[PDB]
This record gives structure tokens, sequence and C-alpha cells, in this order.
């Protein structure tokens, strides 16, 4: 009755698989393992969708045994916020492009929230939206799917036979040869069987942004850097709200050179000092520099595919990364490196880093982090550990010296120190360094502060304050770094949209990220899911939405 039924005989294939020299072996036995799993007496039959959950990219609910008969069937056991579960919607998005609904394949994402906030029906359609998901989609809010499989890992695959007969199950993320090897095979078995039909299943406004990540301040000039990461582009914008430069989109790339050539593809973080831009280009897996005063954009640093190097070391364009999403100038550009769990470095000039040697220009590793995700504090940057590090802000002065990391999936923020490179907690989360799960919404001291996925944090060296961006409680907060209090300084906490209003009064909806202007005024907010930039006055506490045409 659960995914415990196939992993005796699945690993014995998986064994054999590794002592397979040619790919015919290898698909030989994947015939037998389905030959063998086929011809069961008693199948591992899947569970039918519970009735009445809500359902996305289709006209009516689907069930497995009315509508999914003939069909090999991939269930993705996924949520939004996990950054492997977005690791895996390339493989299932070019599996969809190889196999339709007529060659006898659907994919199914069974969304199974993590945390509160992803239950809610209209924040997984914007992010439907957001990472461009084109197949069937059911709200398995309570994850009834989940615990009857003993599904424990996100993102889990399950493949499904003809009958609803589970076949395969593969855990976690980059199992994309396997993947195909298992669903190509499984097609060709059942089709010999004459088991798979042909039949077809039924499935399916111009803002002038859309879905923003993130927005930056020049301290000089007092201009925004918006990430309009939906637009797949960067908007260099003056402090009323007129657009100096657009660069990028409408649609994805990797393309250098001129304003007009270049492309981007769902860019997060921005930094800028000198008229020089750097980009963290998340699903290109690349940084990119735009240059104001010369008018080119350029890479520098990414191989423009998912890295799996946890160390680093290799100069910018043969250093591979993993989904970065913040940056911030120290001479040095930091990036939070969620897609490893650990905070990088690229070296712009040859430099030198806490707790380690002279790096020559160019030169792009890990700072901190060990590459596995925990909410783990530790004195050596090496064994510390991050979880989905989304957003930096740094507070060079003393007596901080720090860099302040939104931690996303702890549901924490962190100092990482600039001195030593001591990796130390600040407010949310639990003690326990495995707990991911330690998320709410309560204003309070260290470890008694609860906070739901912050993506942004921003200092404020006038005040001694850091504002973050806690995302998925709706809600800008405050931290005093002395004290370690954190409260809550605008939001409702609900997401029904408000333009002009009091900071106590007004609202936002899964803010990415923002940053304080020079004067420490005004408290820029990239409110994503609003399509809208907030401006946040903390003299009169008064918000307002920033015009721009």
């Amino acid at each position: 009755r659960s995914l415990s039924g196939l992993l005796p005989a699945q690993t014995s294939l998986e064994y054999a698989l590794l002592d397979a020299v040619t790919q015919q072996e290898k698909d030989s036995l994947v015939y037998q393992y389905l030959q063998k799993v086929d011809g069961w007496e008693q199948d591992l039959s899947v569970p039918e969708f519970p009735e009445g959950l809500e359902w996305l990219n289709t006209e009516e609910p689907i069930s497995v045994y009315k509508d999914l008969c003939g069909k090999i069937v991939v269930l993705d056991f996924f949520t939004y916020c996990c950054i492997n579960c977005i690791h895996l919607l390339p493989d299932l998005h070019a599996l969809e492009h190889t196999y339709s609904d007529k060659d006898g394949l659907l994919i199914i994402g069974v969304h199974s929230a993590k945390f509160p906030n992803e239950k809610v029906l209209d924040n997984i359609k914007s992010a439907v939206l957001r990472y461009n998901i084109t197949h069937p989609m059911v709200n398995d809010a309570d994850a009834s799917l989940w615990q009857e499989l003993e599904v424990s890992c996100w993102p889990t695959l399950v493949i499904l036979g003809p009958r609803g007969n589970m076949l395969f199950s593969l855990i976690g993320e980059g199992h994309k040869d396997k993947l195909f090897l298992y669903t190509s095979i499984a097609l060709k078995y059942y089709k010999d069987r004459g088991q798979i039909r042909d039949n077809k299943i039924g499935i399916k406004p111009p803002s002038p942004l859309l879905f923003p990540g993130k927005v930056t301040v020049d301290q000089v000039t007092d201009r925004l850097v918006i990430a309009d990461t939906g637009h797949h582009r960067i908007l260099v914008v003056w402090k009323n709200g007129q657009i100096q430069y657009s660069i990028g989109g409408p649609n994805p790339g990797r393309k250098d050179g001129i304003f007009s050539e270049s492309t981007f593809n769902s860019p997060q973080g921005v930094a800028i000092m000198n008229n020089i831009i750097y980009v963290a280009d998340t699903e290109n897996h690349l940084i990119r520099k735009i240059d104001l005063e010369a008018e080119k954009v350029s890479t520098v640093a990414g191989i423009g595919i998912q890295g799996t190097d946890k160390e680093g070391g290799a100069k910018g364009e043969q250093q591979p990364i993993s989904s970065p999403w913040d940056v911030v100038f120290g001479d040095i550009l930091w990036i939070a490196m969620a897609g490893t769990h650990q905070i990088w470095a690229l070296l712009l000039d040859s430099g030198k880093l806490p707790k380690k040697n002279e790096l020559t220009k160019g030169t792009c590793l890990r700072f901190a982090g060990s590459g596995n995700e925990e909410n783990r504090n530790n004195a050596y940057p090496h064994k510390a550990g991050f979880a989905q590090p989304s957003g930096l802000s740094l507070a060079s002065e003393d007596p901080w010296s720090c860099l302040f990391v939104a931690d996303s999936e702890s549901s924490t923020v962190r100092t990482v120190s600039l001195k030593d490179g001591a990796v130390k907690h600040l407010v949310g989360g639990e003690r326990d360094p495995m707990n991911l799960f330690a998320f709410g919404d309560v204003d309070g001291v260290g470890i008694n502060a609860k906070l739901q996925h912050p993506l942004g944090v921003t200092w404020d060296k006038k005040r001694n304050l850091l504002y973050v961006a806690d995302s998925y409680n709706h809600k800008i907060k405050v931290v005093d770094p002395k004290t370690k209090n954190c409260t809550t300084l605008a939001g409702t906490g609900d997401t029904n949209n408000v333009t002009s209003s009091s900071f106590t009064e007004s609202t936002f909806n899964e803010p990415g990220g923002l940053c304080i202007g020079e004067n420490g005024e005004l408290l820029y907010v990239a409110d994503t899911n609003n399509h809208q930039i907030k401006v946040m006055d903390l003299e009169t506490k008064m918000v307002s939405v920033l015009p721009i045409f």
C-alpha cells in the first residue's frame, strides 16, 4: 500500500544498472523489471485523488481510475518554496515536450505544501505563472496522498502504469537520466502489451511589472534597479518613477551585448555601484554585469547550467553556480547561493577573504555553508549550514562588521562576520540545526520570534535596524540586532491589495526583496505577487505605490 513496496525490487534494478556498460543492457534490465512488477498478483495501487481538491491547468478534476486509465503517469510531489522542486521543473518540462498526452504520458503536480501560505490556491496560481508550469496541478494542501504513500522528501516522483499500478519512485532532484529511462521503457512495455490509449486529456494582463523579485537603490544618485523577474528583464528607474533603461525581455535568454540584444532568465538579486549593476540571473545559473556608462551586458560567473559544486575556486565563467538569488557589493560581490545552501564570493578585484589565502581576480568560490540544507550556526564558516539563502545586506561599519542573511527554508535571519566568517543566529527558528519547520508569525527576542520563508533583508546604517521582508506572512518586520528583538513594521497579513495607507493598515503579497534609500527616509519593497514596488516612508509611516511610466 506504500512506496516501501517498490524498494527491495527497484534498488535491485538500480544495483544492476550501475554494472550495465551498454545503454541496451540498461534498457533490457528495466524491461525485465517491468515484466516482474506488471506480472505481480497484487498491484501497489495508487490511492485516488481526494474529492473536491482544487485543480489547475485542467477543465475539471482528474481521477486516476476514470481519466488516467491507458496512460503512464508521473506524479510530482512538490511545493513551490523548495529550490529542489524548482530545479526539477526543467526536467519535467523536457519530458512533457518529448511525450504528450497522445503518446501515453501525463505528468500531475501533486502540490503538497510545506508552509501554511502555500495552501492558499491563489498563491499556488501565482507560482504556476512565475515558474511556467503547463501540466495538471492538484492542491493537496493537507497532503493526504503524500501521507498515504509515505512520501518523505521534496520532490518525489512516482511513475504509474496504465491501471494506477506504482512502477518506480525517484526521490529528490537531478534524476533526469532515470526519469527518461523509466518513463520511456514504461511506455515501450505497455505499448507492446497494447494497454496505452492515444486519447487526449483536457488542459488549460499587460501590467508594467510582472512578479518583480527584487529591488535595490543607488546610494549616490537614488535611482532604483528593479529585477522584473516575470518579464525576464532589468529596469533602471529614476526616484520619481521614470524609466531610464529597460534591459531584457520579454522572453528568456542568456544573450550579452547591447541592451536591445540582451536577455535574462528570471533574474532576482540586483546590486549597483559606480554605474555597474551585477544581476543574479537565477534560472540561467549566471551572474551578469550591466555597464550603464558603456551600455553593454556581459557574463561574469556561471557556465549557464545548474552547478553541484559546493567548494568552487575556478575563475568566473569556468565556475558552475546554482540558483544565485541575491547579490551585494563588499572589492568583492557577495552571493546568496540558494541552490547549494551557501554564501559565495566573486572577487571583482584580486584580494583575500576572512580565513582564506590571497585569491586572483575573477575567482568564484564558497565562503560560508557546508552545502547541506541546515539551520546550523558555527564559528567556522565551512562547518555552518544555510537553507536556501535568498537575501543579503552588508553592514561593514563597527560594531557589526557582518553580512545579514535571510535564510528562507529555515525561517531565520543570520549574521556572517566579515572578520572571521562566523555564522551566528539573529532571529527566528529553533535550536535544532536539522529543524527546517520552525516557522510562524510571532514578534519576540531571538528564537522566540517566528518568520515564514523570509526572502529579503536590508540594513539601516542610520537607525542600526534590519528590515526583514517576511514574505509568506505578507509583512515587513524590523529587527534590532543588539537586543535581537523582532517586531512587525507594516502589513496586516492579508493579500487584498491597498495602494495608499498607514504601515499597520497596509498590505503586501509574497514580497521577494527590499532595500533602504541612502537618506534612510524610504524603504523600497518588491511586492512580487501584487506586480508593484511599494515605497514605505519611515518618517510619515505611509506606504505608497511607486508609479512606473
